[PDB]
């Protein structure tokens, strides 16, 4: 079915029209804690911010705020942490984050510069001989190792809890070749990506939740675990075509507002679906 309604969407240019359709449905929450004076310089974007429902709480209190939201799917069984690119200011609360919640993972979309602005602070070390402490959450950050391709990086990094010299691996899988305009033609390299954070183990229901973000941790962060989530429930069910990417879109939007930001990402998201179901000189 969804290739026929794709077909249709594609044919009558009617993927803005859906698009402000989903917008206006849905869920609106408040964010009090988001918009204390105190948490201005925690917050990327003024208009993009967690609802208090289901934010996460920093255990380091003094002040618990990180602009970062659970997703919890019930059916599909599978959560997910979505977070603003961290601030210069931030990366020690968001390797706090990291420690608390017991995730193995990290999913980076964008690259640190995009179009001469910056995007995300650079929160990992690039070098196995330099590496990064965060003086104010008493954490130590190393380099172990890289497997860098053409679309994607994948890092070992070795994370230090300095208070008790507990270590832990995290995965780092970084797709770095997402259009500084618009979104991939193809979502093969995305798929592929995809792939290979599931078979990491990093999403798998005996770690804490998988950290994903891009610049403000909604747009293409919003395709990752909306494609992610129609497949494990493509696979679940019984036909495939019952699965409704406008409802699963709906339902994260309860957790995180904003999630997919225009309408050709709209339309990308439907394409990685429709493919990664098959699996299971003008310049
Ligand atoms: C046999 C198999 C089973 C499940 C798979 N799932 C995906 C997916 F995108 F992770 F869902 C991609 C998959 N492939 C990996 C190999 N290249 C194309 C994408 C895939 C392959
Ligand atoms: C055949 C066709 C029909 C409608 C389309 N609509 C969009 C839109 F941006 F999602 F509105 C993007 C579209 N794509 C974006 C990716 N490059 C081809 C144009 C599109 C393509």
């Amino acid at each position: 079915e969804m290739e026929k309604e794709f077909e249709q969407i594609d044919k009558s240019g009617s993927w803005a029209a859906i698009y402000q359709d989903i917008r206006h449905e849905a869920s609106d929450f408040p964010c009090r804690v988001a918009k204390l004076p105190k948490n201005k310089n925690r917050n990327r974007y003024r208009d993009v911010s967690p609802f208090d429902h289901s934010r996460i709480k920093l255990h380091q209190e003094d002040n618990d705020y990180i602009n970062a939201s659970l997703i919890k799917m019930e059916e599909a069984q599978r959560s997910y942490i979505l977070t603003q690119g961290p601030l210069p200011n931030t990366c020690g609360h968001f390797w706090e984050m990291v420690w608390e919640q017991k995730s193995r993972g990290v999913v980076m979309l964008n690259r640190v510069m995009e179009k001469g602005s910056l995007k995300c602070a650079q929160y990992w070390p690039q070098k196995e001989e330099k590496e990064m402490i965060f003086e104010d959450t008493n954490l130590k950050l190393t380099l172990i190792s890289e497997d860098i391709k053409s679309y994607y990086t994948v890092r070992q990094l070795e994370l230090e809890n300095l208070t008790t010299q507990e270590t832990r691996e995290i995965l780092h899988f970084h797709y770095t070749t997402w259009p500084d305009f618009g979104v991939p033609e193809s979502p093969a390299s995305f798929l592929n990506f995809l792939f290979k954070v599931r078979e990491s183990g990093s999403l798998s229901p005996e770690h804490g939740p998988v950290v994903v973000h891009c610049s403000a941790g909604i747009g293409r962060s919003g395709t990752f675990c909306l494609a992610d989530t129609c497949l494990l429930l493509m696979d679940k069910r019984k036909d495939p075509s019952s699965v409704d990417i406008k409802k699963v879109l709906l339902e994260m939007r309860k957790f995180r507002m904003g999630l997919i930001q225009t309408a050709d990402q709209l339309r990308f998201s439907y394409l990685a679906v429709i493919e990664g179901a098959k699996f299971i000189h003008e310049d």
